[PDB]
């Protein structure tokens, strides 16, 4: 079986991005956030506190021919950013386009936290990192992808982000056509959880290719590029005006500047990510102070390829029984 869902972005600056997803019977459509640094599929539901519902769709388990209690199974979760949410959990059949699944743990919120809430675009999380991961006790669950895996025709997913437009996930399959040249693979470590690997350096628009090891995540959930602090230093030295503000929370930039590009290394392969991906526009409405898209990830704990930098490539998640992350240029 394969699987092919389009997945837009949130908002004018690519925020996040939504893919819509079956849940039930009959089928009840909510969009979620496809995130391969996290691994519980949970949603709005009937069941989340009502003043924590603001515009998204619900997941209404008792109308789902479906959905069993998964009896005693609780979750919760705190993502990177702050964030977090809880509930318990249900059964149900889950598909995503044109590949189901039955028996997938549906996570469901009784509270989210605000900045869910204040999001009315998105109805919930689908996480594709490692199965160990998963929050749910006693019982860990599988992501969609794990309990989908053996039924694919390959055991991949791939994720091809647009830049200020729609893209695509497929499960099971490689596309040749979404994809220029060749894929270049490159080993993952699941040692953490994520899809974890190590990036061989990076070039500053024109400037030469610094050959270094960075070790980081392939994360569709975070919308950011976050690197070392020396990397980011020489991304933004050559940027007349940018400066990290502690105010803000990084590195901003003014915004009448042309921003130069970012590339990185995968294996001796390189993708190039334009300037213009790396602007995510006034600080604040009407401000001429433009947050910058790369950012230190001192304080985090580890490095971060989020959409900035994966959107800029076609991603393949090769999840057979040695895990592999390619990249091809698009
Ligand atoms: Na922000």
């Amino acid at each position: 079986s394969t699987g092919s869902a389009t997945t837009t972005p949130i908002d004018s600056l690519d925020d996040a991005y939504i893919t819509p997803v079956q849940i039930g019977t009959p089928a009840q459509t909510l969009n979620l956030d496809f995130d391969t640094g996290s691994s519980d599929l949970w949603v709005f539901s009937s069941e989340t506190t009502a003043s924590e519902v603001d515009g998204q769709t619900i997941y209404t388990p008792s109308k789902s021919t479906t959905a069993k209690l998964l009896s005693g199974a609780t979750w919760s979760i705190s993502y990177g950013d702050g964030s977090s949410s809880s509930g318990d959990v249900y059964t149900d059949t889950v598909s995503v386009g044109g590949l189901t699944v039955t028996g997938q743990a549906v996570e469901s919120a009784k509270k989210v936290s605000s900045s869910f809430t204040e999001d009315s675009t998105i109805d919930g999380l689908l996480g594709l990192a490692f199965s160990t991961l998963n929050t749910v006790s006693p019982t860990q669950q599988k992501t969609f992808f794990d309990n989908a895996k053996a039924s694919l025709d390959s055991p991949v997913f791939t994720a091809d982000l647009g830049y200020h437009a729609p893209g695509t996930y497929n499960f099971g399959f490689i596309d040749t056509t979404a994809y220029t040249g060749s894929i270049t693979y490159t080993a993952v470590s699941t040692k953490q959880g994520f899809w974890e690997w190590t990036s061989t350096g990076y070039a500053v628009g024109s400037g030469t290719f610094k050959s270094t090891s960075i070790d980081g995540i392939a994360d569709t959930g975070t919308t950011l590029l976050y690197l070392p602090a020396t990397v980011v230093s020489a991304y933004w030295a050559q940027v007349s005006g940018a400066k990290s503000s502690s105010s803000v929370g990084g590195y901003v930039f003014p915004c009448s500047a042309t921003l130069p590009s970012f590339t990185f290394g995968v294996g001796s392969a390189r993708i190039v990510i334009p300037g213009d991906y790396i602007d995510f526009g006034p600080i604040s409405t009407g401000s001429s102070s433009c947050f910058g898209g790369i950012q230190s990830s001192a304080g985090i704990g580890i490095n971060i390829f989020g959409d900035v930098a994966l959107k800029a490539a076609f991603v393949v998640f090769n999840g057979a029984t040695t895990p592999t992350l390619g990249f091809a240029s698009k």
